């Protein structure tokens, strides 16, 4: 992969497409922390002579959403790099054009949010020959926007020699560590509700790893597959079969599988409901399993111990409604406290965990707040990572 060093920015002017795609609340950026990861890059192609016209998107909207607007985010780069300036223009414009061809060397750019262009998420290559404009050389600095075939993320890299940028790289790297000889014993915790969300990535870590937790909703897929009786959980019936062959594929390659022993369960899903704990696996009606109980968090910390790499993705139970965000906060607990592994977080519910854990610090790596990080694990690339090779 051709990484930042390759390019020689002296005397040009630089494209990055960057993640900005901080959390904003009135008219303010709440998290600034993905701005300030962007600057190493952006300073290295600073003091090397280049001006830098920056891309990014900001949530999801499907075209010009004021609500979605980058304003915000340019004031708060603004702060930390005062030659930088915002242009509220979309980036296929001719206003965005003209004000990138405007730039001296030193300066940068922000233009308006990518999503506000209709040929964005659609890998436009007519609009990707209008973003080739804005710069003689293309960086991609977003690693959470790399798994899709967007025109600011493949349409322009494309048409420009195309670069990652240092944090990109980073991102890749830690994640690499997850799939090229792996610090043996390695066990892999998985959650969420539904194992068909799961089984890209179960299908393609099971030949690299040792131990695989599971919890979340989706165990009960599996211990229902099992004989369990799960009462009124949720179960993918669907999937049953399915769940069935991924365990056999485990024992097939020597992988001990981890599931629930008790759970903590309620008549329904309401914050601070009375509740009761039972057996994973004699769960009575009209009960439904919420969050793996307190013998499932020991067990599941218990198999960790002696573990050199941990990779963890997804809630062991309804996380955003209390109590039944203990075992995925216990599960946090657990592996912050691990000594000698190397330790990787992703998902949106575990890594919104790991943040209120007061213990974020503790993680070997917490990967990009999206879907990028499983993509890439599930099939070793993403389309945003090929432009940057060869
Ligand atoms: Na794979």
């Amino acid at each position: 992969m051709r990484t930042l060093l390759d390019l020689d920015p002296k005397g040009k002017r630089v494209l990055v497409r960057v993640d900005y795609n901080v959390p904003v609340q009135d008219g303010k950026v709440q998290d600034e922390t993905r701005i300030l990861e962007s600057l190493p890059t952006l300073r290295h192609l600073l003091a090397g002579g280049a001006s830098l016209v920056l891309l990014s998107h900001l949530g999801r909207p499907k075209g010009p959403d004021p609500k979605y607007s980058l304003a915000p985010v340019g004031e708060a780069l603004r702060a930390h790099l005062p030659e930088a300036r915002f242009a509220p223009f979309p980036p296929g414009s001719e206003e965005a054009r003209r004000e990138a061809e405007a730039l001296r060397p030193g300066e940068v750019l922000l233009l308006e949010n990518v999503r506000f262009e209709p040929g964005e998420e659609k890998n436009d290559p007519e609009l990707s020959a209008r973003y080739a404009r804005l710069g003689e050389a293309f960086v991609l600095d977003a690693f959470g926007s790399a798994h899709r075939a967007h025109a600011s993320v493949v349409g322009v890299a494309r048409l420009l020699p195309a670069y990652a940028g240092f944090l990109m790289e980073k991102e890749v790297r830690a994640l690499s560590r997850l799939l090229k000889d792996p610090e043996r014993p390695y066990a892999v915790v998985l959650g969420g509700a539904k194992v068909s969300d799961k089984i890209g990535v179960i299908e393609s870590l099971l030949p690299r790893i040792d131990r695989l937790l599971i919890g979340g909703a989706m165990a009960f897929t599996f211990l229902k597959a099992l004989g369990g009786e799960v009462g009124r959980s949720l179960v993918e019936e669907d999937r049953l079969d399915l769940a069935k062959d991924l365990l056999g594929r485990a024992e097939a390659l020597g992988v001990r599988v981890y599931l629930p022993e008790d759970v903590v369960a309620a008549e329904r899903i309401e914050a601070g409901v009375e509740t009761r704990v039972f057996p994973a696996r004699a769960i009575p009606v009209p009960y439904m399993g919420l969050d793996i109980g307190p013998k499932t968090r020991e067990a599941f910390a218990r198999a960790l111990e002696g573990a050199r790499t941990v990779f963890w993705n997804g809630p062991m139970g309804v996380f955003e409604v209390p109590p039944f965000d203990e075992g995925t906060l216990a599960v946090g607990q657990a592996i912050a406290a691990l000594e000698g592994a190397f330790t990787v977080v992703g998902g949106g519910d575990s890594v919104a965990a790991v943040n209120r854990l007061g213990l974020k610090e503790r993680f070997g790596h917490v990967s990009t707040g999206g879907g990028a990080s499983l993509e890439f694990l599930e099939k070793g690339t993403l389309p945003g990572l090929e432009v940057l090779e060869g």
